[PDB]
């Protein structure tokens, strides 16, 4: 598929562009960390935040009194998700690069006003990180739900760029004696570290070990 | 110190704020990956990009013809640098969290128009990733320098937020029988992978193994 809109048409390095939903979803599903762009207080602020996908929308949360959740009401935003996958070492400095996956989602986000729906989405967020976890926790209080904003944005107006594989040098540079290659980069998760305030008689759910990213 | 400006004053979770330049520099020095916010084509786009610090400014590069480099001359931007350091598992869903380091730099970026200065800064970028690397490469062409933009932004108008350590539950939840703790997260660098097209007698510089992040 071509780009979904003129404003999502990748121009630079367009050979790296992907617009298909399989790729959009695969990148969104690989990581929890987004960066949301929104005009606030005169600046295109970039807010790091967690996000989760359900079908054709992504969601994020924060304070019901938070400035982003008010500011997103009347402007189109950009939600960017990036993964750095390697440093690409070429024979010329100009052709150094990185391997990566990134997606930009554009458009008008909306807040979930229905508190029952909001709680259902927040359960999906938690259980998407750690299966079954929401049900193990101290039961949520109504005031906690009501203090939380949940925003969502369609994934439809999305552009991706992906780079994999070796360096690509100018054809005339392959006789130059310098070492080229790739340094792979990834997220690593380490074993869980228990809170020292845990009750000694409380087991660790095995599901905690299923959390992964990158 | 307090915030350097009203627009960098952390309000939410203000106890996590840091404004001291030692913390600003330590976060900036830990990672090459930034996200730059800039209003372009009616959207506060969030562009992932590499950056490097020299003293009291950060720098980034791209095409001399790139839209970001044109747009930054006439608006204040936000440059955000985030590091995800762990998933914080609490007894209540409301107090789940993450350990992290993040810095936002605000203000008016500047382009380097002097080609000789630009080339000097680009060598600092490369050798900041891999010591001694620039010298090893196929010598740079004037046209390569001239095709590149380099922008910079002062680090002075900066806010940081940092979270470390265990979960912090409501005090009344500490008798609830659920496991709390932290899943640490970090970047990992893997062994370098040579380009198959490397010349057979050209060894990998040991300095490649010095590249690190996170
Ligand atoms: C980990 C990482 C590191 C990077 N480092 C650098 C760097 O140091 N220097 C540099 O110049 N660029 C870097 N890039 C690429 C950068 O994000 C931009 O893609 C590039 O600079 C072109 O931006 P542009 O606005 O000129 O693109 P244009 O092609 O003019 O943008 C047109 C449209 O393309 C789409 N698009 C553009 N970039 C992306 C993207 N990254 N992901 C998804 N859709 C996109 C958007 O819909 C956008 O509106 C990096 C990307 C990643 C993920
Ligand atoms: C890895 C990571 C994941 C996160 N996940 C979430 C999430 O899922 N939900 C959530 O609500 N928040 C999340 N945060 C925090 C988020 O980035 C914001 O700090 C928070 O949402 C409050 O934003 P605000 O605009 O309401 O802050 P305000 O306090 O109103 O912002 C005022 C000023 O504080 C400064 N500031 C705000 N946030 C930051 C920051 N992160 N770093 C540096 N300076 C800052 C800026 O100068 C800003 O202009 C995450 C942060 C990181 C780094
Ligand atoms: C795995 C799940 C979750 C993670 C990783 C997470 C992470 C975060 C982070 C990082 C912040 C920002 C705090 C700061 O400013 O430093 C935040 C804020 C917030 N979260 Fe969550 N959260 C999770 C689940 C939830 C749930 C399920 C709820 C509601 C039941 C919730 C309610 C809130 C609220 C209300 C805020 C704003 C706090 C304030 O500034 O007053 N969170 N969360
Ligand atoms: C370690 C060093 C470097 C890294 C990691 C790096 C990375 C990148 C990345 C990721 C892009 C974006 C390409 C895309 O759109 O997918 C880029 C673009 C660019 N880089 Fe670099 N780069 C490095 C060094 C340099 C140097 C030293 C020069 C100049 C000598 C240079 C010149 C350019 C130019 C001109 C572009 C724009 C290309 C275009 O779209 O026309 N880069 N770089």
């Amino acid at each position: 598929p071509e780009a979904p809109s003129d404003r999502t048409h990748v121009k630079r390095y367009h050979w790296l562009a992907r617009y298909d939903q399989e790729t959009v979803k695969a990148i969104l599903d690989a990581t929890p960390l987004a960066h949301v762009g929104c005009m606030m207080n005169g600046v295109p602020f970039v807010t790091p935040t967690f996000f989760w996908r359900e079908g054709d929308r992504v969601y994020w949360h924060g304070s019901s009194a938070g400035r982003l959740f008010k500011a997103l009401e009347h402007q189109d935003i950009c939600l960017t998700v990036s993964l750095l996958d390697g440093l690409v070492i070429a024979r010329s400095a100009y052709n150094f690069n990185c391997n990566f996956r990134s997606v930009m989602l554009l458009g008008r986000a909306e807040l979930i006003s229905d508190e029952a729906v909001k709680a259902e989405k927040l359960r999906n967020f938690v259980d998407g990180l750690i299966p079954g976890e929401w049900e193990r926790l101290r039961p949520v209080h109504a005031k906690e739900i009501e203090a939380t904003a949940v925003a969502s944005l369609s994934i439809a107006e999305a552009s991706c760029k992906v780079r994999t594989g070796p360096p690509l040098d100018d054809e005339e540079d392959y006789a130059f004696p310098s070492w080229a290659g790739v340094i792979p980069i990834r997220y690593q998760v380490l074993p869980p570290e228990p809170d020292p305030r845990n009750l000694p008689d409380v087991p660790m759910p095995e599901d905690i070990l299923k959390f992964r990213l990158g």
